[PDB]
């Protein structure tokens, strides 16, 4: 990985010394005096404090207050804090609209934004404060690219809330060692969240002293630890995209098959929404994410040797945290899991030769077969089920043209599943897409996407499609020869945009099986 400037040693200001020390950078030193730094301040490490505050989301509107507390803690630790802020967007607002095409890519825009500031200003370390919206992997990606000491302070989940994308990624990033213990489970606005904010500077100081960097913390074993927490907690299928993108940001490899092997190895244990009963605050009340990881470590499912942002290993952090409170019913014992293996399932077969991702409870059966009902986007599928719902009974519904390039932006879709459920068809049809979905067979991330000429773009109404969970295949009864005949006659649709951020995304984005990374 070659992305960002190299430092010009046991100095704690390895990067900011580029502009604070040499006399040829007096213009830099003059601006720093202008923003409040004294001569003694020029000797100190400089920490970029990157929040994702914005007022259009309950999950993000309070983060300036957290950023202020982080800055106070950085100053108390003998360093200089520089706050800055990037954008984020709310899926709760945009779900069901074309605004959702802008959501996933904002992860990669946040990564670009933080990388840009840290690189241009020569900051020695970063503390990032994402909210409980869905873009927090972008902060970790920036840290991986820069490879300067960093800590992610989760804004916290709003209490009344289950293992959706934010709770999934926050817990996974804590399990990965990139957030302090309890960061993922302390509720938003809890007094202890402000205290964590004020302590991040102390911990980051120690990481600068150790020079413990993101590529020292994010390793194949800590990536596995993150995947273990996703499987054990029933986390979102979006975690496949984000953990692959994080792995690539530190120069590591992570494939769909790696997820399948952890899923096969780790039972689903957490009685948490959407699958189960409880929410993250209920986990907070029984000992939090550290208690959960402590149990998983005792079961031998995690590697305790991995270094973390506390400056100690995972096992050392967990050695003395209170265990799961006696009698709790949220985390099942190994003997009575909610599912023998993980919920996340990778499927290939004729129609998803490069992979796809399903959440499988184990209660939907092992097979589905039905004639294809094909739609070129969410809108026409919803119109059809409104006007003629019984035409859907027994079908495999295909919503295509919703991938990274075709959508564009790989939008997440909620209305198709609630419309199917509203019509009484939940177990009576299957749902397939090259995009993403938010009681039957539901498969997303199908690769190659229709816009790229993948077999999903060649399906016709009436083709018999068979989903086989045991074989992990989505097949068609159409012969491979006739599928190749259709491929020969296929032409890519025109892109839906020709300018702006989404056109750049089309130009840059890789497949869903590659985590939709944009910088390769």
């Amino acid at each position: 990985v070659t992305a960002d400037p190299s430092p010009p040693t046991n100095k704690l200001n390895k990067y900011s010394s580029r502009i604070t020390e040499p006399k040829s950078q007096g213009g830099s030193q003059a601006i720093l005096h202008g923003v409040g730094l004294s001569d003694d301040d020029l000797l100190k490490p400089q920490i970029g404090i990157s929040s994702v505050w914005y007022e259009g989301n309950t999950c993000n509107m309070h983060l300036l207050k957290l950023s202020e507390a982080v800055k106070e803690g950085v100053e108390n630790a003998g360093m200089v804090g520089f706050r800055f802020n990037t954008i984020g967007v709310s899926d709760a607002i945009s779900m069901g609209t074309r605004g959702m095409c802008f959501s996933l890519q904002s992860r990669d825009l946040i990564a670009d934004s933080i990388e840009t500031v840290m690189s241009a200003q020569w900051y020695d370390g970063n503390i990032s404060i994402p909210g409980c919206d869905k873009n927090m992997p972008g902060t970790i990606m920036a840290m991986g690219r820069l490879n300067r000491p960093g800590i992610m302070v989760y804004g916290g989940t709003i209490k009344p809330g289950g293992m959706y994308t934010a709770n999934t990624m926050a817990s996974a990033i804590e399990a990965m060692g990139m957030s302090l213990p309890y960061s993922s489970s302390i509720p938003a606005e809890d007094p202890l969240k402000l205290d964590e904010c004020r302590l991040a500077g102390k911990y980051l100081l120690e990481l600068l002293k150790m020079d413990l960097k993101p590529r020292d913390i994010i390793t194949p074993k800590s990536l596995r630890n993150a995947m273990v927490s996703v499987m054990a907690l029933g986390g979102s299928t979006n975690a496949v995209l984000h953990l692959i993108a994080i792995a690539r940001s530190v120069g590591l490899e992570l494939t769909l098959d790696d997820f399948q092997k952890v899923s096969d190895a780790v039972p689903f244990l957490a009685d948490l929404k959407p699958s189960g009963k409880y929410v993250m605050e209920d986990i907070h009340k029984i000992g939090g994410t550290p208690a959960v990881l402590r149990y998983l470590l005792e079961l031998g499912l995690m590697d305790g040797d991995c270094m973390t942002v506390t400056g100690q290993t995972l096992a050392q952090n967990l050695e003395n945290v209170p265990s799961l409170t006696e009698g709790q019913e949220i985390i099942r014992p190994l003997s009575n899991p909610i599912k023998e293996t993980g919920h996340i399932q990778i499927l290939r077969g004729d129609l998803a030769p490069d992979g796809s991702v399903a959440k499988i409870t184990g209660k939907e059966g092992l097979y589905f077969s039905g004639p294809a009902l094909v739609f070129e986007g969410e809108e026409s599928m919803l119109a059809a089920i409104s006007a003629d719902p019984m035409s859907f009974k027994g079908t495999v519904v295909v919503i295509r043209g919703e991938g990274p390039k075709g959508g564009p932006g790989m939008p997440e879709m909620l209305t198709p599943t609630s419309a199917i459920m509203g019509a009484g068809l939940g177990k009576e049809c299957a749902l397939l897409t090259d995009g993403r979905f938010s009681h039957g067979f539901v498969v997303g991330h199908i690769c190659p996407e229709a816009q790229e000429g993948g077999p999903i773009g060649l399906i016709k109404n009436g083709d018999i499609i068979t989903i086989d969970i045991g074989k992990k295949r989505i097949d068609t009864q159409v012969s491979p020869e006739e599928m190749n005949d259709r491929r020969k006659k296929w032409t890519a649709p025109a892109y839906k945009v020709n300018r702006g951020v989404l056109y750049k995304y089309i130009k840059n984005v890789q497949s869903a099986s590659d985590g939709c990374v944009t910088d390769e």
